[PDB]
């Protein structure tokens, strides 16, 4: 028996946290930006509220009670949520972690134990005005995250199945080639109609005249151009989809986000769940965020059975985790695990209790401050402290600087002192910090 | 439906994470002033890994694979963590949910000081900052109880610990604030010194004391560290916070939207947008209602449900004479501004 964390798992250490804490704030900064409440589920549900899913869950032993399940999503627990407390509408972020007993990557990637961070809008609204907000929402965050340059692929769910129907794939062999054709981004077409028809056998005279369409991306200029194919100007479930993308394109001109996007058919992802638009942001590559509209998955908990028209977005936290903490280790730096601001010090021999008591008045004045747990601690050890910790500032008791009344301000990284007065000394560590 | 949430467990409501919050921020900001770093750890442990009343333990089936258990603690993990990285000194908070069979999920909250030091420094800075922390609370008031393992049971060291232990908290002012019990015995299987414990004036609100032989278990060379911590009951202060919220006849908000754009007159929804955003770009908390041509009364009626002071309000009027219209849900009173004050005339009013 070694002492691990169980197989898939980790602890975040007080470097990563730091790291982890600067990523949340910028992204609820965010949400509440945008008037959003917030909701919090526990970590296990009934054992079969979650039926209808892979199998891959943790479920408890029966130790006594019912049987239960630790969540391996978010949006079945808010759906829980919607119909135990009647809602037809409501706008949330949910920050938490999932569970899906699934093998951990060694490269790496993949963790049983990560954290997910969904926002949603439910209820029955006007069209693309929820739908347009949501991409608003990532293009902040993640300009905000300062982790590069990116963009925002988009698709419509309907596009998809019209655009299937009239160039010919069976229904029972549909979303294996939605499976197939989304690893564009990653492959090339040829390999994609390669491994295709190897593996569907479709005509290749099916194949070929997808990738007359999937191949193609870009701005709105292309959703007009679609409207105008004659075929698919007559494909009612298409012509859905591409009215409810234009107009989605020109409230985003109006957002200020109308180049940060593209139009992209390749896209064609989470086929059990949206039924309206697709988004996924790319950098400049991996997949960092997505989401998209599911009207018929969160009302599927109703009594008589009522939709609940939702849309929102999910972002790879974990992903832009491990960027931030790089993008960190790039300068080969110390990130601060620690916000201490002044450290009290003393070089004279006898004077602990005389640190004690400046410490608690720099504490009740709002200040972070910190001393060491030792009685004659030595003024070298004291600094190094600092230095490693990141304290901008030390404040040294001395005997001939306690008699005037005085305090010593050394500044760890300029090596300069300057006597400061104890009532001007909170005001001055105040003004000497943010 | 029989929909239900797991016994022993409830969710929490966009106004119960409000409380929340501010409670969670008031502790939060009171650790760090203190200097401390923050761990995680994974929601479950292994089986053994949670061994010494103690099959109240969540445990998981069989996988295929290894046997499994839900953190019924915040400690054992953290001595496991010590453990693991091999640590001799390390000053942490933690704030997250255990699972112990009985609520059955809840909240927990742990500070602790790790490692060898001068006497009853650390065991007199625990005590200060519980006592920050119940005062900025704002719960009424409260008083600690203090005492001593070895003392219970040798009996002179104890006596000499807590004789040095308080004139610290003297000089921090907190020698007032709390009380000597012999009594106050529980917890008193992993202590090995001081055991307090917080109680309020008008029970369980605060916790802990120092145990140094919780660290020395996994370690394999049986190297003890020594270790003072302590746990906030949050739930029990979870509820009295609104309490008195509810108390002081004032609304609980739970967004934090400042102002919302509206409109009375119809086709002036592109119009909206362009403008939210510009608030949004400039990190306002800006709302707007999803409808092509919603009424101005509706929008007024979501604004003092709500708890936003402030509507900006848009008309062709208003729309070419670069001016734009602020109303105060409350005072109800107008003003109008051009465009370019906006952003800086909103941020005055907040």
């Amino acid at each position: 028996f070694v002492l691990k964390t169980p197989k898939g798992t980790r602890d975040y250490s007080p470097r990563q946290m730091a790291v982890r804490e600067k990523v949340f704030d910028v992204i609820i900064r965010c949400f509440k930006r945008h008037g959003a409440e917030v909701i919090d589920t526990p970590v296990f549900e009934l054992k079969e509220t979650l039926m209808g899913k892979s199998k891959l869950i943790y479920d408890l032993k029966d130790q006594g009670g019912e049987l239960l399940s630790l969540r391996y999503d978010l949006t079945v627990p808010f759906a829980r949520y919607l119909a135990m407390n009647k809602l037809t509408n409501i706008k949330r972020y949910h920050i938490a972690k999932v569970y899906r007993r699934d093998n951990p990557a060694m490269t790496r990637g993949r963790y049983r134990e990560f954290y997910q961070c969904d926002f949603d809008i439910a209820g029955n609204f006007d069209p693309m005005i929820p739908d347009a907000e949501c991409l608003k929402i990532m293009c902040e965050i993640l300009s905000s995250l300062q982790i590069g340059d990116f963009l925002v692929k988009v698709n419509d769910r309907r596009i998809l199945d019209g655009m299937f129907a009239i160039c010919g794939v069976s229904d029972s062999k549909f979303r294996t080639i939605c499976s197939s054709v989304d690893k564009l981004d990653k492959v090339s077409w040829e390999e994609v109609k390669n491994e295709m028809v190897g593996e569907k056998g479709l005509a290749p005279e099916v194949a070929d005249r997808i990738g007359d369409y999937v191949q193609q991306h870009g701005g709105v200029s292309l959703v007009e151009q679609l409207l105008q194919d004659p075929k698919l100007s007559q494909n009612k479930q298409a012509l859905e989809g591409l009215g409810d993308l234009k107009l989605l394109f020109e409230y985003l001109t109006l957002f200020g986000i109308d180049d940060k996007i593209s139009f992209d058919l390749s896209l064609a992802r989470g086929l059990d769940y949206y039924t309206g638009v697709i988004y996924e942001a790319v950098l400049l590559v991996g997949s960092v965020a997505a989401g998209g509209r599911y009207d018929g998955l969160v009302g599927m908990f109703d009594p008589k059975g009522r939709k609940v028209p939702c849309v929102g977005l999910s972002i790879g936290v974990e992903r832009i985790f491990s960027i931030v903490e790089q993008r960190l280790e790039a300068l080969e730096e110390k990130i601060r695990t620690t916000e201490t601001q002044v450290l009290v010090a003393s070089a004279q021999k006898k004077l602990l209790e005389e640190r004690l008591k400046l410490v608690s008045e720099l504490w009740d004045a709002g200040i972070k401050a910190e001393l060491l747990y030792k009685k004659n601690p030595k003024l070298l050890n004291q600094l190094q402290y600092c230095e490693e910790a990141g304290i901008p500032l030390v404040a040294i008791i001395g005997e001939q600087e306690l008699k005037d009344g005085v305090i010593k301000l050394r500044s760890v990284t300029s090596r300069e002192e300057v006597d400061v007065r104890r009532e001007d000394l909170v005001e001055e560590i105040k003004r000497r910090t943010g």
